[PDB]
Parts: structure tokens; C-alpha cells; sequence
């Protein structure tokens, strides 16, 4: 569980995401298909971007970007209360995508050394401890949700 003041320090950095989630989530998925390349196998639509600035320019990955920290924002701010939200995310990526926990714990690292890039004065080790908590109770939960539904990843 984290601390009031955990979730403060989450949804304070959160906000700074906010001003341009666009390219937040551009910067993200960059780094996940860049540190780890198994990750962008998932995607079929995103195979022939090869350069970071075929990436970037992209606005089919530009949008899923923007999907995805839409749904991690929504469930950061009900600060662990987020079973009502995890369980379609779990649906999609257990039975269709079929997305290891370890993948997530991958784009979890690409979300801490953006948020980390763009905003230190905003992310010192306490933030980052208290993302990398909230990080951790949302793998551990989807995890859960993953069982339930016959996926061991
Ligand atoms: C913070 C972690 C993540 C969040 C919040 C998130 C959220 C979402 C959302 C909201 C969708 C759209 C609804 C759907 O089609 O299921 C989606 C689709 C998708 N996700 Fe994720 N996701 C995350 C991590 C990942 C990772 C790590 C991968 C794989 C490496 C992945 C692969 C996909 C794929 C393949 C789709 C389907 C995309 C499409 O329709 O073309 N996701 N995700």
C-alpha cells in the first residue's frame, strides 16, 4: 500500500504527463521498442517503423500512445482503488494480446526514465520511489486479474 503522501507524489508528476501525453507516451514506446525489442513484436502496425523519427512521426503509434497513458493515468489517480479499471486492461491483454507481466515490467522502466527525462525537478527519489510503488501494485494486481482469467504470464 502506499502512503497518502505516495500518492501525492504520483499524481503530482502525473499532471506534468499531462501537459503533452502525446509525446510522453511517443518517448515511452520508443524507449520499451529500443531497450527491449522482443516488445515491439506485439505490434504488426508498428513493424515498419525502423528509425526514431518514423516513430515520431507515426500517428497510428502516436494515438496508442496517448490510449495507454489514458488508461494508466485513470488508474493511478484511484490510488490502489482500481479493480473496476484493471480488469477490462487485464481482459485485452491476457487473452488477446497476450502481454507477459515481464513486458509490463519493461514499459514500467521506459515510464520511470521518461518521466525521470523530462522533469528531474519533478522526480527525485521519493517521486520515483512512490511511481515505482504504484508501478509495482499495478503489476502485481494485473497479474491477479491474469490468473483469473487462465494467463500466466
Ligand atoms: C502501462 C501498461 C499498459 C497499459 C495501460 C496499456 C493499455 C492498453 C490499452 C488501453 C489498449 C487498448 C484496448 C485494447 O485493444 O486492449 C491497449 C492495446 C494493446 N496493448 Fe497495451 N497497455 C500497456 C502495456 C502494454 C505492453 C507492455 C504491450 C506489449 C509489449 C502492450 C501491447 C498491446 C497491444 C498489442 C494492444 C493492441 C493494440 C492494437 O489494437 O493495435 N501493452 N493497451
Amino acid at each position: 500500500v502506499l502512503s497518502e503522501g505516495e500518492w501525492q507524489l504520483v499524481l503530482h508528476v502525473w499532471a506534468k504527463v499531462e501537459a503533452d501525453v502525446a509525446g510522453h507516451g511517443q518517448d515511452i514506446h520508443i524507449r520499451l521498442y529500443k531497450s527491449h525489442p522482443e516488445t515491439l513484436e506485439k505490434h504488426d502496425r508498428f513493424k515498419h517503423l525502423k528509425t526514431e523519427a518514423e516513430m515520431k512521426a507515426s500517428e497510428d503509434l502516436k494515438k496508442h500512445g496517448v490510449t495507454v497513458l489514458t488508461a494508466l493515468g485513470a488508474i493511478l489517480k484511484k490510488k490502489g482503488h482500481h479493480e473496476a479499471e484493471l480488469k477490462p486492461l487485464a481482459q485485452a491483454h491476457a487473452t488477446k494480446h497476450k502481454i507477459p507481466i515481464k513486458y509490463l515490467e519493461f514499459i514500467s522502466e521506459a515510464i520511470i526514465h521518461v518521466l525521470h527525462s523530462r522533469h528531474p525537478g519533478d522526480f527525485g527519489a521519493d517521486a520515483q520511489g512512490a511511481m515505482n510503488k504504484a508501478l509495482e501494485l499495478f503489476r502485481k494486481d494485473i497479474a491477479a486479474k491474469y490468473k483469473e482469467l487462465g494467463y500466466q504470464g
